[PDB]
């Protein structure tokens, strides 16, 4: 239990690379996160301190990780090539949790990243990452 006036918590980028696909419709279908493109193997980071709640195969994502942050927000890391965390593991903002995947397809290697306040519906990640404090 902590006493704090302003609730701000440190947030960092989940991966570095080209911003190739934003939140919203594309090719007639909603995209519920953002895509950040770079080579296979590019490190993927937890954006905020939190606890890993998923790490494994997922249909459609190939492999994924999810991290639950202490304010209840869940962040999602999809299309990873591999992950180095276990469910229940505590991670620090910016710590490497996975490597970028999406290999062998017409869409190049990238991270798919989602933000889910309260663990619920996804929101546009860009203001959540870039418009804080
Ligand atoms: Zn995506």
């Amino acid at each position: 239990l902590y006493f704090q006036s302003n609730a701000g918590q440190k947030v960092v980028l989940p991966a570095e690379g080209r911003f190739t696909s934003g939140y919203g419709p594309r090719w007639g279908r909603m995209h519920n996160g953002i895509d950040i493109a770079n080579g296979i193997g590019t490190p993927i980071y937890s954006v905020m301190d939190g606890t890993v709640i998923n790490a494994g195969p997922a249909q459609g994502f190939g492999k994924w990780v999810r991290v639950r942050h202490d304010d209840g927000t869940i962040t999602v890391y999809g299309h990873v090539h591999s992950f180095n965390v276990s469910v229940g593991q505590r991670v620090t903002a910016g710590e490497q949790i996975a490597e970028m995947g999406n290999e062998g397809q017409s869409t190049g290697p990238h991270l798919h990243f989602e933000v889910r306040p309260g663990g619920g519906d996804a929101i546009d990640p860009v203001p959540w990452l870039k418009e804080r404090g």
